[PDB]
């Protein structure tokens, strides 16, 4: 199973989202910017899902950990100017959980292209 850590603030949207994502993969689940950075030193996921709730992009991106793991961007209703860059992919909340399940796969999809590469 592919690991995929969520970080989100809120309890209500963290486990919803762990609760769709159970399935498919084995999912951590992350409250904040100390916790996933922890998480990553543990477990060393192979997605990062980061709400914007809690630039933790950058953060996250100048750890030596993520090196080749994407990481998607959720926020709520500045972006396109240009605020909080450095993720892979961003949706707006809230989301298709078919869409997000899809573009999870091919970030996925991708990332064992280049390893198999």
């Amino acid at each position: 199973l592919k690991k995929i850590l969520i970080i989100d603030q809120q309890d209500f949207s963290r486990i919803e989202l762990k609760n769709f994502l159970d399935s498919e993969y084995l999912v951590i689940e992350s409250k904040n910017e100390k916790e996933a950075l922890e998480q990553i030193d543990h477990h060393h996921p192979d997605l990062v899902i980061l709400d914007m709730d809690i630039n933790l992009c950058l953060k996250l991106k100048r750890s030596k950990g993520l090196k080749n793991v994407p990481l998607i961007l959720l926020f709520s209703s500045a972006i396109v100017n240009g605020l909080h860059s450095g993720a892979d992919d961003y949706l707006t909340k809230p989301f298709n959980r078919n869409d997000l399940l899809s573009r999870i796969e091919i970030h996925l999809r991708t990332q064992n292209y280049y390893s198999d590469l």
